[PDB]
């Protein structure tokens, strides 16, 4: 099996893109304390992918990284509608998982993609003055934190999900 591991701010969909992912069910917020799913998956073939969905709040920083040890690759993952989640990508969860595993693979994953260019949540933002996580911008923060590969999905609509998981396991194969 590859034990990967899921983390990125509360609310930024890393329960749904698990579950959108293994089952092709769409939940269903309800804030993870811990789960464990796993899927045997075929990448360019046959894995068995070992998915450590993690909580998000800061009421679980204490205990969350006891669930780092031995992991093959990590998920940091933030909302591309969400620029406060993008910002903590580097300024709470790369410290914390190169605190713990300075060496194993960080993949980072821009989630919501289906809002990232709705209009209804572009003008929400920007009553806000804030603006949706453009690609560039993810590709930049992708580099500053030495992430081996930056993809955006949807768990919703499933854009790009697939290719979160085949990366996955090439990041480790
Ligand atoms: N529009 C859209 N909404 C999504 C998507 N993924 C998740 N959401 C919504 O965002 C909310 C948070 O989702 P969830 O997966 O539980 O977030 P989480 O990161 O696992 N939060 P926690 O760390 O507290 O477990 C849910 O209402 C969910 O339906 C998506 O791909 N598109
Ligand atoms: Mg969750």
């Amino acid at each position: 099996a590859i034990k990967c591991v899921v983390v990125g701010d509360g609310a930024v969909g890393k329960t749904c893109l698990l579950i959108s992912y293994t089952t092709n069910a769409f939940p269903g917020y309800i804030p993870t304390v811990f789960d464990n799913y796993s899927a045997n998956v075929m990448v360019d073939k046959p894995v068995n992918l070992g998915l450590w969905d993690t909580a998000g709040l800061e009421d679980y920083d204490r205990l969350r990284p006891l669930s780092y040890p031995q992991t093959d690759v990590f998920l940091i993952c933030f909302s591309l509608v969400s620029p406060a989640s993008f910002e903590n990508v580097r300024a709470k969860w790369y410290p914390e998982v190169r605190h713990h595993c300075p060496n194993t693979p960080i993949i980072l994953v821009g989630t919501k993609l289906d809002l990232r260019d709705d209009k209804d949540t572009i003008e929400k933002l920007k009553e806000k003055k804030l603006t949706p996580i453009t690609y560039p911008q993810g590709l930049a923060m992708a580099k500053e934190i030495g992430a081996v590969k930056y993809l955006e999905c949807s768990a919703l609509t499933q854009r790009g999900l697939k290719t979160v998981f085949d990366e996955a396991i090439r990041a480790v194969l």
